[PDB]
């Protein structure tokens, strides 16, 4: 037969735009809940592929799958014989998740009578794993990178442009932030040298300014000029 | 047959007060698509027609089932004419809105075998919709209404009164926004005036003392006030 | 025949922690209606009973049931006569709240031909309650118990008590509340007695030195008081 | 027969991520030539609907597919005949571009003897509008976001907000936006009222202290500021 | 045949209730047998699924339960053959905690002549689980979470929200905790400055403020006082 609710482009470009706008904040729920109602485990196989970034999140929700799976398999037991002509062999873990079913043997499950509704099991599997995420997953934010008291400015450099590739923004926006945010989240020690640098200094001359940031010399140095400033 | 998941009294008073309370936060995509769950098309319409206000939004909202009903109606192409006599017309997207079909043709569907579940595609297209209007959308409030800077007295209030007309709420409420909002959300060369005016100061008052301001003499009084505290 | 949407042990755990964590936030709607569709009336029932606490807003989701099911009961006339050996009764609004059905009943209706999906029925049922909860039942909050300005401190902290052992926290955290919000939350009146006593003052002392608030001995001394600052 | 090619999960997340990532720099075209060889119409369709954001793109890329199909048309004359039983039926353009023609008729298509490479063509006819776009297409920024000189700061806060909420970032990032760039890029009359505001103003208060900005009292107050300067 | 002593819904209410109120104080063991006597083993998987939080402790009680199946198979050998007929295959280890077995085989095994108690033999393996949660397994508490002598502020406050989001409370009284804990229990060098900061400060603000707490000038700046203090 046939699955009439099978997404359509404006179901498909929808959820695209949830996880784009929202990332993995609680309406995510609703909304694949809403936009995969009906739809084969292959078409919920296209929605969560079309997720980019977040892979710890996919990965985790990648582990709830397999153990809902795995629970699916300890429910049912594996029937050992010849298969009717007529009746298909019963889905496992694997085929409602979709990894080893085909859409075809997808749409027979959904569609024979009695129907299996592997769609929807799949559906409640990969809302359980977005429910883990929503919980436990805490997308990166090139807001939160700050430089430790004790952490070397280039190591500091390195955290924040790992983020800052990671992050999800427009290569303008990125430039913006590379411009604003990287002096104003060093640590104090590092941010005194780099605003007497100048607003003009390069990534090479900030980071050759503080190169010596708790080395024996700079803290000699801090430690005179406090002494000096308590003699006075 | 019979729907045996028709809407309750309950639950279009329940869709009706989510509607009221929330307008539309992402809060209503969860509850609609928890309060039509397995109803017929024609239940959907009559929530759909309870909105009351909102236009713009069941505007959008049409026009995204319309788009919908476009899409199925190409994925389902049309038969060639002999149609069954125990069997019943395929539906097309009008049909699964329910602009074309009536409540017998869509029990037919919904109960026949293999089924076809119009009223959950439909809920699909409505929850796509609701999405785009979630997303799209805003309401017009009366606590935004600001007179622009140049902008003349009446035109302000004309503006004011519109909203207040669109606005959701009692007419007492009503009458406290006219008496709270109109003078203080005014720009301050006519601000000023209406202070000098009086709180006693009816519309028609206060229409008459700003009636002036940004013309010539009122230009030139406020400029003549400014050099005189120059000059002293 | 069988439930392939039985809930899973991780199901059951998901809308525990979502109650725990959530109360009855509207957030519960959602989440219910993912975890707890395709279970039958008995699932439902199970996930219902786990949740601890909120008695007022679980007596709330029966009312709102028991008057989906005499909604349901209104619709559905009864039959007399004898049912078809090989047909099955015909539910009833307690058949699909459960109350009055086995899980057997309740399976055989949902995998019939034509299926009565009583399991979704009795979840848009729970779903009216649980909005109803979510507009109407505000939990208790130890936040809140504030002394009244003439209420004795001893029915304070009967109040305060009542509403602790009522708190959804560990003991090591309830016993930082008491230390830390009765006398905060105390009156003014009552307040400065408390803080003459000291940090190391008992419950005990804490309510004898208090036991005298609002007595005549009490109000003229305090008003001696004001009057000395008056004339001094 | 079966496509070998039919694209595979990491294909649409690659082609995701490309578009997140570089939007429609030049990069995107050899990206997707690369990605989608080989590959039917429908996945090319499934690609192309993954794209969120860039409406404007899209829509100039349906206008260079369905000219692209017009060409085809005119190219290849529609022949009037019965087609053989096992011949099929000669693709038109929309059968290229996938609009109105099944994945089993492209398939067929493919591999036929002689093959008529549709999604090849399909390729190509994306790869033209894909051409267009980067061009002729630049995306919306927050960061281009200024006041005019003349411009009423509501206007400008309403063309802020409205860029920003089409803005691909995390909220997050989003709120860090508006609370640098909103300021920064109000042209200097109201700046220096913003400025003067300090840096606890809300969006209310700082749009009730511009209100006036190019009226006739701040026009004449900042007037006779110069004047005072200059006669001073 | 049937079980009748099958967990009424007030039996697993009160057992949630019980691991809610007191978490793994030795009271659990106790209250457990007394809800659980003469429950089938999925019963008993029911109540331990009902158990929110405290995964460390579930994890134990699971270790607990494999060993005690082990111990059952290493003294029940396997019998292989064809079993009788009449006769069902004996419990495994596994059988006896459910996992393998389904509720009819458990209601078998248990109302059989001679009769095999798997519930009551399952209950002493999780009696036995819980006496080692109660002894070992320790539940984090926010009150617990203090900042190291040398630990960055930054460091304590993400262990100090993790800790927050494993806490049982409700939002309100995690709010109230972060508002009340955080600085209270931050080390003196980063509390003096925190102090020092004011009570409206933000977390960003506080964050900036002890970014450089343990740095070279922090350290020569608190030195200096101390000399200071020493000269005069
Ligand atoms: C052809 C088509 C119709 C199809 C299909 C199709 C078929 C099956 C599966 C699949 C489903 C369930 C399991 Cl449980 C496994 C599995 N279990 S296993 C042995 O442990 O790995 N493997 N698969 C791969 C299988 F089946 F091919 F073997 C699966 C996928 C998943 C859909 C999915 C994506 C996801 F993110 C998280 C999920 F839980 C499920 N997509 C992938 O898995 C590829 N992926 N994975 C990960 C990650 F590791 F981060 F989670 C990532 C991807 C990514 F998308 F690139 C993206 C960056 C993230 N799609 S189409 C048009 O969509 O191309
Ligand atoms: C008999 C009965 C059970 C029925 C039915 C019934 C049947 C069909 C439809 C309908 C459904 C879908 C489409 Cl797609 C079209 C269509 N497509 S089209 C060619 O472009 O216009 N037309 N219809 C009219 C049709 F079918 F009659 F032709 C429809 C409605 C809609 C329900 C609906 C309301 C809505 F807000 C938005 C929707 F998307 C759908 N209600 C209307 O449409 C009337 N409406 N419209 C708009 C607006 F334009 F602002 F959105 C407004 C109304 C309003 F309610 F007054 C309210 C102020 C807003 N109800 S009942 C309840 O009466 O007793
Ligand atoms: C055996 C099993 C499979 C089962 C079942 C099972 C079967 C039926 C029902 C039941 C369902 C619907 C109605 Cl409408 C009535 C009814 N209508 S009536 C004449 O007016 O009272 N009675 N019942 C009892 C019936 F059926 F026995 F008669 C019900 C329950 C409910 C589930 C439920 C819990 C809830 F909170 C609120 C609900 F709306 C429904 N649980 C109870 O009712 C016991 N309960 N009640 C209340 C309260 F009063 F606060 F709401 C409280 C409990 C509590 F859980 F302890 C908890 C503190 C709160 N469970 S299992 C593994 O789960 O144990
Ligand atoms: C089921 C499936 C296999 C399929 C399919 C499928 C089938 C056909 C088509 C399609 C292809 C070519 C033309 Cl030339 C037209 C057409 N020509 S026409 C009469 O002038 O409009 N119509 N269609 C709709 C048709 F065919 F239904 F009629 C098409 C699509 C396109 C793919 C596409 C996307 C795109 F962005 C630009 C394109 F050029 C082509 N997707 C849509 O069209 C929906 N869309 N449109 C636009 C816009 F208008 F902005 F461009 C937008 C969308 C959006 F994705 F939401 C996104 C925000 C942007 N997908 S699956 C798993 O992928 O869902
Ligand atoms: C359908 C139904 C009747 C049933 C059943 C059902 C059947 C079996 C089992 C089970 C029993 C004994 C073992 Cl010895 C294993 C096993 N041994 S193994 C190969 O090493 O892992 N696996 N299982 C899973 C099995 F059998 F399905 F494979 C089990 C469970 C357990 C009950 C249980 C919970 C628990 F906390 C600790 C236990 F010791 C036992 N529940 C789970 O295990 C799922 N779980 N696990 C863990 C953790 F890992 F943290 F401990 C956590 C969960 C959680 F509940 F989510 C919660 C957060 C914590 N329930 S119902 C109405 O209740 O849903
Ligand atoms: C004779 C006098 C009493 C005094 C004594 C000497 C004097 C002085 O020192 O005070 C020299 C300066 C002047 C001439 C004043 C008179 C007033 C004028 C005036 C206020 C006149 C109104 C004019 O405004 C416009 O044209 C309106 C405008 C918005 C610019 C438009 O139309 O585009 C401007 C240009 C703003 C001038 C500035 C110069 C001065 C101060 C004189
Ligand atoms: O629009 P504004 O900037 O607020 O000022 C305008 C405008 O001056 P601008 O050139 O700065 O825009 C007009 O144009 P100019 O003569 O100065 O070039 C001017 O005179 P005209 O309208 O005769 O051209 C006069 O306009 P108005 O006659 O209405 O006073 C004036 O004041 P307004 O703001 O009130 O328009």
């Amino acid at each position: 037969q046939m699955v009439h609710q099978a997404i359509s482009p404006r179901t498909l470009n929808a959820w695209v735009k949830v996880v784009e706008e929202k990332a993995f904040s609680p309406e995510v729920i609703p909304m694949f809940s809403a936009l995969s109602e009906g739809a084969t485990p292959q078409d919920l196989n296209t929605m969560l592929n079309t997720v980019g970034g977040h892979q710890a999140a996919m990965q985790m929700l990648k582990e709830t799958i397999n153990e809902e799976a795995a629970e699916w398999d300890r429910v049912h037991p594996v029937h050992a014989g010849p298969i009717a002509p007529g009746q298909m062999r019963e889905p496992r873990g694997s085929d409602i998740a979709g990894t080893t079913s085909t859409l075809q043997e997808q749409i027979g499950w959904m569609t024979n009578n009695p129907p299996i509704p592997v769609g929807e099991i799949y559906k409640r599997w990969i809302i359980l794993g977005l429910n883990k995420i929503v919980r436990m997953y805490s997308p990166t934010s090139i807001l939160d990178i700050r430089q430790g008291p004790k952490e070397p400015f280039r190591d500091y450099v390195d955290r924040f442009y790992k983020t800052l590739r990671a992050e999800q923004a427009s290569q303008e926006v990125k430039n913006w932030m590379t411009e604003t945010l990287l002096v104003q989240n060093a640590n104090p020690d590092c941010k005194t040298i780099l605003k007497a640098l100048g607003p003009a200094a390069t990534l090479e001359e900030m980071m050759t300014a503080c190169q010596g940031v708790g080395g024996p010399g700079h803290k000699a140095r801090v430690l005179a000029e406090a002494m000096s400033q308590v003699i006075n």
